[PDB]
C-alpha cells in the first residue's frame, strides 16, 4: 500500500534551530535549495556559519551542565522522549516522505516504505537502550571499591550527508540522545529541509532546549567550524573518505575531540560457481543500483567465477534495462536523478574512463532527459583491476562485473583496496561461506544477500571506509565516556 | 624484602628486533643511551628510522595474514604465550628492575616492588582475556542470521614513554596480543633497554616471528614514521598532549588509522573540611611526587577548604622535607633524578615562574647535586588559577596548594582546564563523595585516596588528556575491529 | 493530581482466557470474589482447575512451535506489542486503578500513582530489551565456528500473588514475552479481576493467540497443576516461602522444569548512631507499613544503636499514630484492610504473641471497625531475637524495634535468619555504608533509604527468600535457554 | 607421543579432606575401591557419611565468612591459585592419568591426551575469569546511585560422576573457586582416588583451609546429606536424570538451595542425503562409542535419509568391528570395560530388548572376556522409535541407526523425548544447517561434527537433560549471587 499526501507540500521550517527556537543567520544570509529532478529552486534557508555554530555549541554546552534537566532526568525519560519523537515522525510520515523525495531526488516509494520506516524503527530501537546503558563494579587489587560510570561524552557535532538525510539524522541523534549527549547537527547543504521539520518535532515532543540544535549551511564553512571547534567533545561524520581525512586532521589540530567516521567504499561481491545464480544476480544488482547508486555500500566490484560469468552478465544487463527514469514522485517511476551537478559530472567522467580504458559497455553510458541530473543505468563487463571504474567510488548507477578463476586470487583482489565498508559472498558451500567472510577485510559481509542493514546490527568500515561503529549494542559505546571511580575502604570482600 | 642483583648488570640486547631476530639499522647508525643519575653513557643502540619501521610493518603484516600461525592458533594459546612471558619476566625480575632503575632514573625499590610487579600482574590479567573475547548473535529484523566477529584490528604501532618503560610496554602489548594483533613498538629514545630485553623473552616464550617487533629510535623519526605509515592499522601513543595532537593529525593525513592516546594532565584534588586530614595529606603528597613527579596523573592542583588550608600546607611541607636525593640504586635513597636535560630545564623554568608570579615558596625551588638531573622537592602555597604552575603540566617534583571556600566554585575551577586525566575527592560525606566525583570531568576519580591504578580498571582521559581507554574489560574493545556477518535464511525463529 | 473514575466501575471480564478467547470452566464451576474493605461479594469468576490449565498449556505450546507467528516475528515487533500494551494500560489507568483498589483493598492513591505507573514503566522497560537479547560468538579451541542462541525457554507457568496483582503480573509477563516465551498465568484467588482486564488488552494489542493465557482459580488446584505439569518448561512463583518449597519439590518430581521463586522475608534495618535520624525514621516506617505491611520486603526488624534508640522509638510511634483507616477508595484515607481472613488471623495471632512474649506495646495491638479486615497499626519496642514477631513474617502493619550496642553483633543478628530478601543501612560513614552493605546476606541493600525498587534493577532474595532475579539486565537471563551451536570448518582465523 | 609412568603407581591419599587435613571417617568405616578391568580391589577409602558432610560444611562455612582470607584476597590471587593448581596437575599428569585409567576403566591414551589436557586447560580458562567477574552501575529511576555486586553464593555442594572423574571435578571446582565460593565435593563411590590426589595439590598450591573439602562415600548417604543440608547454599550434580529429580526435590524440601543439574540424554543425529558420508559416519561413530558409550551426550539415535541409509549402516558396522578389547593400560587396546556391575547389567538387558523387540543386530550383542565388565561393541539397524533401545539411555557401547524420508517428521522424532542434552546435523546445505539446528530442542547442536566440547563454550541440557549451564562466560553466572545496592543521593546526573 502506497498512500500519498493529498495536499500540496508546504515548506515552513527554513531557519536555524537553537534552544528550541528559530534563528536567522548571524550574517543575515540565506542559501538556495533545489530539486534535483527539475533543477528548480524550492526555497531559501538561513545559511549557518561559524558564528552560528558558535551559538549552537554554547546552547548544547549549557544543556549539558551538571544539574540541568537533560542531565538529571531519568534515563527512562530520555527513552520516553525518543519514543515520542518516533511517534511524531510516524504521524508526519506522508509529508516527511514527500519532502525527502522532493528535496533528495529519492523515489517516493522507497522514501515512504524504507527511509521513513527505518527512521521510526531506529528511533524506537535507540529509545530502548536509554536506561540500559550501564557501567561496572570491578574487583580491583587492594582494599578499594571500584565502579565505572558510562557517562555521555558531552556536546557532539554531527555532520549528516545528502543521500539518506532522515535515516542518517536519526542514526546520529538516536544513539547520541539515548546516551545523554547534546548535539549540534549540520545537515547537508543539498538537503536541509527534512532535518528542520524533525527539529520542529523535537520541540513538540518536549526535549529540553539546547539538547538538539540544527545549523544548516555549507561543508567548508559550518562543517569546518564544527570539526575545529574548541568546545565540541566529539564529531561524527558520514560522507566521502576525502572529507573524512580533513575531519580527523582538524580534530587533532584543535582540541583532540573524539571522532567517528562513516565513509565511502568500493565494496566487492564474490560469486562462486555453485551460487544460486538468480539470487546472486538480483541482490548484487540492487546492491549497486540502490538510490541511483548513491550508497556508500554500493556493490561496485562484482567478481564472478568464469564458468557462470557470461550467464551472470547477461542476466544483470536484462535487469538493468528495466528502469523507468523520471520524477521520483510519479508512481511507476523506478529511477530518479543524481543529487546535484558535482556528483553528476564525476559520474559521467568515470563512465568515460570506462569506455577509454577498455571496459565493455553493455548498456547505458550517457545522460538522460531535458532536466534533472539523470544518468542512464550503466553496466560494464570485462572490467580489470587497475581501471578507474574499478578503483574509485562512482556513487552513480554504474555496475562493474569482473571474472575470476582462482579463489585465493579473488580474495586478494577483493581486499586490494584502501576501502573496506562491506562485501558479499554468494555460495552454497558452508565452509566457503564462513572462511571467505572471515578473510574479507570489510565491516559488514553479507552471505547470499546484499545491503541488509538494521538497527540491531553494528555498522561501519574497516580501513579507510570508517572509524568506529554505529547502532547495535556496540555502536552505543562511542557515545559514552567511561569514568572510573575508586574509593578507599577498610577491607573488601568478594 | 628487597633482594638485589648480586652481579654487575651486563647489557646485551642493543639491536632492532624484527621477525624474532636482531637487526642493525638500515643506516648503520647508532645513538647513545645515558644514565640520568650520573649523565654518563651506558651503551649505544641501533637507531631505527623510517626504513626500519618499514621492515617492521612488513613483518607484522605478514604475521597477521589469514592462515598464519598467529591468526589460526587457539585463542587459549595466545593467552598461554602471554602467561609464559609473564613467567619469564618474573624469572628476570632482578635484572629487569636493575636495568629499568639504571636507565630510567627510577628508585630501585619502586622498580622492583611496583613496576615489575605491575608488569607481571598486567600480563597475567591480559592473558586471561584472550579466549574470552566474543562477538554477538543478533535478532536482526527480517529472515537473516546475523553474528559479529570481534577480530583483531591488524598491525598496531605502539609508542612507549620513558617514565614507565616496562609497565607501559606491557600495557600496550598485553591487550594488543591478547586480542590477536601484531605490533610494531617504539620505546622512548631515553629508555630502549628494558624493551629490548623483553623482546629476547618474547623469542624465548615462542611467539611466532613478526608478532612483536621493537624499533628503538627517536620520536620525530621512527615515531613519525609509525604515525604516518600507510599500512599500520592503529597507533597507540602515551606521552605529552602536544605530541598527541601531532599523532592524531598524521593519522587523518595518511590512512585514517585508528588512534588511542594517553596524554598528560593537570589533575586536581578537592579536600573538604571534614576530610581525614592526615590521610588526604599523604595521598595527595605521593599523588604529586611519585617518580619525581613524572606521572601523567600527578595531583598537581590541590584545593583545600580554607579552615584546614594552613594545617594542610604545614603537614605537606613537613612530608616533602623528608626525602634523600641520590642514585636510585642505593638503598635508603628516596628521590632520584629527572629523566633528561629537556625535562629538567622545563621544570626549573616553571619553578621560576612560580617565584616571579607570586606563589609562596615553602621549600625547595632549585637544583641539587654535582651530577644528575636532580630537582629539590618543591612546595608552593597561595597558588592562583592563572599562574603558570597552575596551568601547565610540570612533570617534576613540584606541588601546588590552593585555598577554596565555595564548593560550587572549586568544582568549576577543578574543571577549568583542557586536561582531564584524573582527580581526587577527600571527604567523609557520602553524598559529597558521589556528587563531586560525578561532576568532575576526569577519567579516574579517587575518593579518599589517589593514584590507585590496577589491571582490572579501565584507564584514560577526558578532554585533551586522552582518547580511549586502556586495560579493564573496556580497554580491550579498542584492540578489536567488529565485523558484522548477515546470512540470508529461509525463515528465522527466536 | 489524583483523577478518578467518573462512572461506577463495571465488571466485564470474568472468564478463563485461552487462545485470545473467553472460556467457561471445564467443570462449569465458578468461585466468588470479595472486597476486603466491606467483606461483600463483588462477582463470580470461572474456577480454573487442572483440566483448564491443560487447555492453556496446549495453547501456549502450539503458539511456541517453530514456524509460528510468535516464533518468527521480528524481536523488534515483540517489543512493539509490549509497548502497545503499555499504551493500552495507560488508557485504562483509571478503571484499572479502581478495580485494583476495590478488589485488592489497596489505597486508590497508591494504586493510581504507584502500581499503575510501575506497570506502565516496567512494560516499557521490558519492551526495549526484546531486540537486544543476544548470544555470543566464541573462540573455541580447534577448527570450529561456535555461536550461541539465547532462545526463549518455552511455556512458562506464572503464579501471581494478591498483594500487587498488576505490578507482579507485568513483572512476570513483561520479561517472559520480551524474550519470546509463551505463558500460562494463574492470578491469586483473591485478585483475579485486574489480570483478566489486561488479558482483554492483550487481545486488543494484537498478540498472537496462545502467547498469553490466564487461568484464575485456587492455589492447591490450578497452581499445583502448573507446578506439576509435564509440558510446562519453567514456573515462576511469588508468594510465601512455604509454598515456594512445594513449588520447587513438585518441579523436581515431575519434569525438572526451571524454577524462579520470589518469596517472603524478615528484612532488617541497621540504624547507626550517626544516621540522619528523621530520614531513617521515615524510610523505615514506610518500609514496614507500606500497603498495610503486605510487602515481602517489609522492614520488619529495625535495629537502632542504643544512644538514639529511645528517640527513634518515640518518633516512630508518632508517625504510626497518624493513619486514617477505612475504605481505600475514599480520599484522605491512609490505611486500608488486610486482604482476607486467613492473613487477618495470622496477623492478630502474631500480635498476641508479642504481648505474651514480653514485647513493649507502644500503640495499636488490635482490630478495627465493623467490617473489613482492618488491623490497627502496631509498634513493638524492646523486641528480642527469639520472639515470634522477630522470627516470623507477619505481613501486617506491625513494626518491631530493637536495640543494639555492638556493630559486629548486630550484623550477625541481622544475618541470623533463613530469609534474605532485603536490608537497610542508615549511616553517614562512607566506610560503614560500603562494608555493612557488603556483609549483609540480602538481595537488595538500601543505604539511607528503603523500599526503592525500579525496572532497571535486578530484584530477588538470598537464602530462603528466593531463587533467581527478576527485572534488570540480569533478570532477563532466566527467561532464556542457551543453545551452543558448533560447526566444523576447514580452518579458523581470529 | 604417549609417555608413561616408569614406576608402579602407589596409592597414598585415601582419607577425607577437610580444612586441608586428612580425616578418618567419623564412623571409622572404610569402603573398597575396585578396578573395573580386573574386578580386583585396589584399596580402601574412608567412607564419608552425614556426620562427615557436616564437618565439611562447617569448614566451608567458616572459610566463607566475611573477613576470611578467601573472602578478602584479591580476585587476581584466586586466579593465581587456580593457575598454580593447573601447573601442579600438569606436573603430576603421568600418575594422574594412570590412576584415572586404572580406577575408571578408561583408555590410558585418552586419559592422558584428553582428560588430563582438558583438566589443565579448563582450570587455566577458569583462572582467567576470576578478576573479570563484574557487576553493574545502573541508571535507576529517581535520585539514587545503584550498583550490583556479583558475589559468590557461598558453600556449594558438588557431586561428581564416575565417567569423567577428573574433568568433572575441575568443571565443578574451577568456576566455583574462580567466583569465590567454597566447596564440599563428593566424588563417585566408584572413582574417589583421583579427586583425593588433587586435594593434595590444592593443599600444595596454598588454597586457604576449608575452601575445598572432599568427602568420598556413597550417593544415598553422603550425596543425600549434601542435597538435604540446611547450610549448603547450592548443589551441582552431574549424573542420571533419575537422581537429578531426587536432588531437586530434596533442595525444595530443605532450604531451597540453588541447583544446577547436568543429566543424561538420548541425543539424536540427523544425516541428510547431501552430507559428507564418511565424515558423518566417523563423527557419529565416536559420538556414541566414546569411553565405552559412557557419555551423557552419546549420539544414541542416528537418523539417516533413506537413500544413503544402507551405505551408512555398512560403513558404521565396519568401523565398530575394529576395536581391541582389554586392559585400558596396554598400548594398542582401544576399548576398556564398563565401570561396574550395575551399569553392565543394564547394558546387557537393553541389548536383549533390542533383539526381542525386533532390531536388526549387525555386530556384537554380548559380553566379552573372563574378567572385567566388558561389552562387545554393538550396532542395531532398523531401530524404531518405541523400542527400548531408542527411548532409554544405554550408557554402553550400543549404536542405534534409523531411517527417515521426511525432514519435518525426523525433526519431530528427534525432539520427541524428555531428554535434550545435544544433537548433530550433517549436511552441506547452509540453510538446512541453520534452520535444523535452530529447531532441535538440545543444549549443544553440532554441525558436521559431534562431541566437540571446550572450556570457552557453555554446556548443558534442554528439558530433562539438565538445569543451567557450565563453563563459558554464561556458566559463571550460576556461581554468583547478585546483590543490588541502592544509595539515596541529593541529585543524580547521567
Ligand atoms: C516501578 S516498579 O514497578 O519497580 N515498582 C516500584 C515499587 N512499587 C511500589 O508501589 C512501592 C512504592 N512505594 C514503596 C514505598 C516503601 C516501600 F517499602 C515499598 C514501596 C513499593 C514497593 C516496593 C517493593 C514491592 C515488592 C515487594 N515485596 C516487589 C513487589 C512492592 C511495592 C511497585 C512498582
Ligand atoms: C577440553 S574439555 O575439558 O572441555 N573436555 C573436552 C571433551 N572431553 C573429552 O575427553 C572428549 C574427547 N573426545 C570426544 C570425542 C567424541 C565424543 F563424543 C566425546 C569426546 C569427549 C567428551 C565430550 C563430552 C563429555 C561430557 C559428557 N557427557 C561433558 C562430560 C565427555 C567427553 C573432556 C575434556
Ligand atoms: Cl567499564
Ligand atoms: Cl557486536
Ligand atoms: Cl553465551
Ligand atoms: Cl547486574
Amino acid at each position: 500500500d502506497l498512500p500519498v499526501l493529498l495536499t500540496d507540500l508546504k515548506i515552513q521550517y527554513t531557519k536555524i534551530f537553537i534552544n528550541n527556537e528559530w534563528h536567522d543567520s548571524v550574517s543575515g544570509k540565506k542559501f538556495p535549495v533545489f530539486n534535483p529532478a527539475t533543477e528548480e529552486e524550492l526555497c531559501q534557508v538561513e545559511e549557518g556559519d561559524k558564528e552560528d555554530v558558535d551559538k549552537a555549541v554554547k546552547a548544547a554546552r549549557q544543556a549539558f551542565q551538571i544539574g540541568s534537566p537533560w542531565r538529571t532526568m531519568d534515563a527512562s525519560e530520555r527513552g520516553r522522549l525518543l519514543y515520542k519523537l518516533a511517534d511524531l515522525i510516524e504521524r508526519d510520515r506522508l509529508l516527511l516522505a514527500t519532502m525527502e523525495s522532493m528535496n533528495g531526488g529519492k523515489l517516493y516509494s522507497n522514501a515512504y516504505l524504507n527511509d521513513l520506516a527505518g527512521c521510526i524503527k531506529t528511533l524506537r530501537y535507540c529509545a530502548g537502550w536509554a536506561d540500559k546503558i550501564q557501567g561496572r563494579t570491578i574487583p580491583i587489587d587492594g582494599n578499594f571499591f571500584t565502579y565505572t560510570r558510562h557517562e555521555p561524552i558531552g556536546v557532539c557535532g554531527q555532520i549528516i550527508p545528502w543521500n539518506f538525510p532522515l535515516v542518517m539524522l536519526i542514526w546520529k541523534i538516536g544513539p547520541a540522545l539515548s546516551c545523554g549527549n547534546t548535539v549540534v547537527v549540520k545537515p547537508a547543504e543539498q538537503t536541509p529541509l527534512t532535518a528542520l521539520h524533525v527539529a520542529s518535532l523535537i520541540k513538540e515532543a518536549g526535549f529540553p532546549p539546547g539538547v538538539v540544535n540544527i545549523v544548516p549551511g555549507y561543508g567548508p564553512t559550518a562543517g569546518a567550524a564544527i570539526s575545529s571547534h574548541m568546545d565540541i567533545d566529539k564529531v561524527a561524520f558520514t560522507g566521502s573518505t576525502e572529507v573524512g581525512k580533513l575531519i580527523k586532521e582538524a580534530a587533532g589540530k584543535s582540541n583532540l575531540k573524539r571522532v567517528t567516521l562513516e565513509l565511502g567504499g568500493k565494496s566487492p561481491c564474490i560469486v562462486l560457481a555453485d551460487a544460486d545464480l538468480d539470487n546472486a544476480v538480483e541482490f548484487a544488482h540492487h546492491g549497486v543500483f540502490y538510490h541511483q547508486g548513491q550508497c556508500c555500500i554500493a556493490a561496485s566490484r562484482i567478481f564472478v567465477e568464469e564458468s557462470i560469468y557470461d550467464e551472470f552478465v547477461r542476466r544483470s544487463v536484462e535487469r538493468a534495462k528495466k528502469y523507468i527514469l523520471g520524477n521520483p514522485l510519479t508512481p511507476g517511476v523506478t529511477q530518479g536523478p543524481q543529487i546535484d551537478k558535482e556528483q553528476y559530472d564525476k559520474i559521467l567522467d568515470l563512465i568515460e574512463s570506462g569506455k577509454k580504458e577498455g571496459a565493455k559497455l553493455e548498456c547505458g553510458g550517457g545522460p538522460w532527459g531535458n532536466k534533472g541530473y539523470f544518468v542512464q543505468p550503466t553496466v560494464f563487463s570485462n572490467v580489470t583491476d587497475e581501471m578507474r571504474i574499478a578503483k574509485e567510488e562512482i556513487f552513480g548507477p554504474v555496475q562493474q562485473i569482473m571474472k575470476f578463476k582462482s579463489l585465493d586470487d579473488v580474495i586478494k583482489r577483493a581486499n586490494n583496496t584502501f576501502y573496506g565498508l562491506s562485501a558479499g559472498v554468494f555460495t552454497k558451500d558452508i565452509d566457503k561461506a564462513i572462511t571467505i567472510s572471515s578473510a574479507l577485510q570489510a565491516g559488514t559481509v553479507w552471505v547470499n544477500c546484499y545491503g541488509v542493514v538494521s538497527a540491531q546490527c553494528p555498522f561501519g568500515g574497516f580501513k579507510m571506509s570508517g572509524n568506529g561503529r554505529e547502532l547495535g549494542e556496540y555502536g552505543f559505546h562511542e557515545y559514552t565516556e567511561v569514568k572510573t571511580v575508586t574509593v578507599k575502604i577498610s577491607q573488601k570482600n568478594s
